């Protein structure tokens, strides 16, 4: 049996199709995963001679696909349990992809290094299920240690552990919303922003200059002067958090969600509506999470104080909206074992 947590990314959105930096986190919320390919998926309730067919299970196959294409030599499986919400934006995609990886890994005893495993997540998820992303999410889910975020440089895979305070709680709050253009939105802010790179003969987001901005057209401008700017914010949490100064790092997360907000525009009512509330009632600071468009947000609390928030930001949001939110105090854990 292994369990694979999902993640949260701390600040450093929208950075690493530009290789830039990210700091996530793994959550202590799990999938668990227990001669052909035939898997039990207990939360759909339902199903190596490798089609994509439309469904889950085309996870499982581009796992396998992935393997095989490398080398590793493998064969089939024979159930799949979790606290990990799907579709919510705590990367449950990374979870089960990386949790079915190292079932193979411990099976067939590839003794595949961590760095790889998440390169091999990642190529699944680009390459056979059709789905563009960074490697924030497979390399949170991998990476993942206990009471640390991981400072990531997305350009040269160069990491630090930087731990994140016992006495502090990430509050995770899943908005229930998922917007069907959130798909087609991040493959434009994607597109746009390798092009700006192309333009302006970088190779890196961490390189840009204010006078290279001035070089963008309008729109490619507005969306890269965000990206320049969470760089630089990254940096600053980074900072922030390894003298615990945890006051600092919750009023970066706040700039950084409405510069996401007024700039990227990759916010929603919702997500607003979570931020707004999180901050009248004394969190650190707040931040949606992951792609935008829905999903969930974060909000820095005191760890004796997060039930109470939660509850009342859950009240006051269910009065508001018709959607099925929920939340989590979440702490940071270790990656897939
Ligand atoms: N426990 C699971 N059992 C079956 N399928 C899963 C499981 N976890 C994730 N998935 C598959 O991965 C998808 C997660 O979707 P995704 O678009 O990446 O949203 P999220 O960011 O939460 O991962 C689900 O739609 C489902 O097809
Ligand atoms: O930072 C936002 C985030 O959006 C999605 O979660 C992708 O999977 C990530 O690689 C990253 O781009
Ligand atoms: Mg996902």
């Amino acid at each position: 049996t292994v369990k694979s947590p999902g993640r949260v990314n701390l600040i450093g959105e929208h950075t690493d199709y530009t290789y830039g930096y990210v700091m996530p986190m793994a959550i202590d919320l799990y999938t668990i995963i227990t001669d052909k390919v035939q898997l039990y998926s207990e939360h759909f309730n339902e199903k190596l001679d490798l089609t994509k067919e439309g469904s889950w299970i085309d996870y499982v196959k581009g796992v396998l696909w992935v393997l095989i294409q490398e080398g590793y030599k493998i064969g089939g499986l024979k159930k799949i349990t979790g606290d990990l919400p799907l579709g919510a934006g705590l990367s449950s995609s990374a979870s089960f992809e990386v949790g079915i990886l190292e079932v193979l890994n411990q099976l067939y005893n590839l003794n595949i290094d961590p760095l790889k495993k998440a390169l091999l997540a990642k190529k699944a998820e680009n390459e056979f299920v059709g789905v563009p992303c960074g490697i924030l999410d497979q390399f949170a889910v991998v990476f993942g240690k206990k009471d640390n975020v991981i400072f990531l440089d997305t350009q040269t895979l160069q990491y630090e552990y930087i731990p994140f305070p016992k006495d502090v709680s990430v509050l995770v709050f899943y908005t229930g919303v998922k917007r069907e253009l959130a798909s087609s939105e991040y493959a434009e802010r994607k597109r746009i922003a390798e092009e700006s790179l192309r333009i302006l003969g970088k190779e890196s987001s961490k390189e840009v200059t204010e006078k290279d901005l001035g070089k963008l057209p309008p729109l490619h401008r507005k969306f890269f002067s965000y990206i320049v700017r969470e760089n630089a914010r990254v940096l600053e949490v980074r900072d922030a958090l390894k003298e615990g100064d945890i006051e600092k790092v919750g009023k970066i997360l706040t700039t950084a969600h409405w510069d996401l907000a007024e700039n990227y525009r990759v916010s929603c009512e919702e997500l607003d509506f979570f931020v707004k509330k999180a901050m009248e009632l004394g969190a650190y600071g707040a931040r949606l999470t992951g792609a935008g468009f829905g999903g969930s947000a974060i909000a820095l609390v005191d760890k004796d104080k997060a039930k109470t928030i939660g509850d009342a930001i859950l009240r006051e949001y269910l009065a508001k909206f018709s959607w099925k939110a929920k939340y989590f105090v979440v702490k940071p854990s270790d990656g897939v074992g």
